[PDB]
């Protein structure tokens, strides 16, 4: 018989082994998950008026969505066992399937309400005909705190797409408060046009009245991807039943993408998923102060196409302005794009579901946090949505979890030289001033929310590294590498302006020990970090459920003057390894997530790494071993 022994090679077919087997080999501990089973997209986020507590969302099982609550946002709580369940299909509006949703605080009764997408026929997706009436969008309202969501007796409140628009995807509402639509839309036509006038009223924008306008995503065949907006009818805060139809304020041509050559911004694809829409300054969330940015998922494939497969799922975000619409009997408003990006460069990194945390949660009370926040939860799907061949299911009994909760807000570079790599067509930045001699970014800001961030080094031991410069190519192993898999890896790697045109590659070995070994580095050949997952799992080459391709993102390093004098600018990484998740953070403005399935309880060593091209010097290198438990409870 054979028992697990993680000390010893690994079987050739791990889906021969018992069920739940492989239950903790991989899985994470300060991390978002269910006890058990497959998570899909996050949803359903809301900030209790009455409690000031943060309810998290998911779809879980394919069966509906489950929820868990926080207080501190660094641990949680199962909202009930059994699945912990808040909604789930069979409904007369739902009679298929429940998918994504997103509540308003006080809505209906005065309680958190929510919106979400009732699904009466499958198959739904983006490369076939689509069914009419399979997707409806419907009420449900918040019971005994919160730990389940009674669905109103009625039928949809929005029982259809827009009239006779052939759509490919009509799914995941999200609500959210606007003073600039609310402005450009009871305005007038011609008032509206002068950012003056438009200002003026922004300026007396009353959130506690504003009425709620919610974002359905998806496309329309053979035109491309786009976003269905609507509002509470006639601007009426206090409209639940009606939704007018506002028109398809963002939409983009069939797999068209952001810049010339899609670079930084992958592609819109052929359909858009999980819209979410903010409004961001320098310090947090704002709907009156802050600048208009879009999240969302695209589902995209090359050619030739095989219907019902969306080879790829980018997570991207978008930046802009809303103006009225022109002049043509489209949109009422619109979403300009000035720049996008990634919000993860993950393959497996998916459907982002954000929510405003207001500094009046408990959660923000607690940590003194005086501004309102955006605290946005990324999908690391488990199997590749569903493509992998032959994970091991069975015998984790799991699949899936969350990303590390991050907030998002305006970030800023400072002291940037104006030239060529600041001022290339389609980026992810924004010039916001310059002497044509150093000029201020403006990009989308993302880090780990500070009180995760502080959990997961509150009781963690902390090992230093002395600064290092390597020129040759060399693998230096730490003067002391962690024991376990549970760690968070700082350091700054400064460069010479010589190395951009270098072959240059740079970074460390992670979850390494002889058999194995995870690489993450840096390369200016294609200003990419880089993880390197060929020789992450031992299990791998006989398990192709495993997957071992290489991850990327790109993440440019600007020429910035830090003192009086010209330099490449830092990389500030910091990588949180919990367990099998890798979270890849660089200078707040990326992230790369993955799957690092290594297979030996010895593959804890990390070293630096160089291959010669150039130079690199380390500096502030260090480990905080151990993390938490985000779920005390269990
Ligand atoms: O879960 C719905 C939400 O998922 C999003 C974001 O990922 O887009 C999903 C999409 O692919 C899901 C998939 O299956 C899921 O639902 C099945 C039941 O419908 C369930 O059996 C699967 O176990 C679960 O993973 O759809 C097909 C099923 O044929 C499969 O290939 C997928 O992996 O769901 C839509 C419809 O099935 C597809 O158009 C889309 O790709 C978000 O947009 C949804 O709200």
């Amino acid at each position: 018989s054979y028992h697990l022994d993680t000390t010893a090679p690994p079987p050739t077919n791990l889906s021969t082994l018992p069920n739940n087997t492989l239950f903790h080999l991989w899985r994470p501990r300060a991390h978002i998950l269910p006890a058990e089973g497959q998570i899909g997209d996050p949803c359903a986020h809301y900030t209790d008026p009455s409690t000031g507590l943060f309810h998290v969302g998911f779809l879980h099982d394919g069966d509906g969505i489950a929820g868990a609550t926080t207080a501190n946002l660094a641990t949680y709580t199962d909202t009930s066992d059994n699945g912990s369940f808040l909604i789930q299909p069979g409904g007369k509006n739902d009679p298929v399937a429940v998918f994504d949703g997103a509540v308003i605080p006080v809505g209906v009764n005065n309680t958190p309400t929510l919106l979400y997408t009732s699904v009466s026929f499958l198959p739904i997706h983006w490369s076939i005909p689509y069914t009419r009436g399979s997707e409806t969008q419907s009420l449900a309202v918040a019971r005994d705190g919160g730990r389940r969501f009674d669905k109103l007796d009625q039928g949809p409140v929005i029982a259809d797409h827009p009239f006779a628009v052939d759509v490919t995807a009509f799914r995941a509402p999200f609500v959210f408060r606007s003073a600039r639509l609310d402005v450009l839309l009871s305005l007038d036509e011609e008032v509206a046009r002068n950012e003056t006038a438009v200002q003026q009223a922004v300026d007396g924008w009353t959130e506690k009245n504003a009425p709620w306008y919610v974002a359905v995503s998806g496309g329309v065949h053979g035109v491309g991807p786009a976003q269905f907006l609507y509002r509470q009818n006639g601007g009426n805060a206090s409209e639940f039943q009606y939704w007018e139809y506002l028109g398809e304020w963002w939409q983009e041509a069939t797999n068209s993408s952001w810049g010339d050559e899609g670079t930084w911004a992958g592609r819109w694809g052929f359909n858009f998923e999980t819209g979410n829409v903010l409004f961001l300054t320098e310090e947090g969330h704002d709907p009156q102060t802050g600048e208009v940015f879009v999240t969302l998922g695209t589902e995209g494939s090359g050619l030739p196409i095989v219907p019902q497969v969306s080879s790829i799922h980018d997570m991207l975000w978008a930046a802009g302005e809303v103006g009225v619409g022109s002049e043509q009997e489209g949109a009422k408003v619109e979403f300009s794009p000035s720049m996008a990006g990634f919000l993860d460069w993950g393959f497996s990194a998916y459907a982002a579901a954000g929510k405003v945390l207001p500094a009046s949660s408990a959660v923000s009370k607690t940590s003194g946090v005086e501004v309102d926040r955006y605290v946005s939860f990324v999908w690391l799907t488990g199997d590749q949505y569903e493509q992998a061949d032959g994970f091991p299911t069975a015998q984790q009994g799991w699949t899936g979890s969350l990303l590390l909760p991050r907030e998002l807000k305006v970030q800023t570079v400072e002291n940037v030289v104006d030239n060529e790599l600041v001022r290339e067509e389609g980026v992810s930045w924004v010039v916001g001033e310059s002497d044509n001699q150093t000029a201020t970014l403006r990009t989308l800001g993302i880090t780990i929310a500070r009180e995760t961030k502080a959990a997961l080094l509150a009781n963690g031991s902390v090992t230093a590294e002395e600064d290092r410069t390597l020129q040759t190519a060399a693998v230096v192993p730490f003067a002391q590498s962690p024991s376990s898999k549970f760690f968070v890896l700082t350091a700054q790697l400064e460069f010479p302006a010589s190395a951009r045109s270098s072959p240059l590659q740079s970074g460390f070995e992670i979850l390494a020990s002889e058999l194995e070994r995870t690489a993450i580095y840096y390369q200016f050949s294609n200003e990419s970090l880089v993880v390197d997952r060929s020789q992450t799992s031992a299990a791998a080459p006989t398990n192709p459920g495993l997957d071992s391709f290489t991850e990327s993102g790109k993440l440019r390093l600007f020429d910035v003057i830090e003192n009086g004098q010209e330099q490449v600018e830092t990389l500030d990484l910091t990588v949180v390894v919990d367990n099998a998740v890798v979270e890849v953070y660089a200078n707040g403005r990326f992230a790369l997530s993955t799957w690092a399935r290594s297979w030996y309880d010895n593959s804890t060593q990390i070293r630096f790494f160089h291959n010669g091209e150039g130079e690199v010097q380390f500096r502030n290198v260090s480990v905080s071993e151990g993390l938490y438990n985000a779920w005390p409870e269990r």
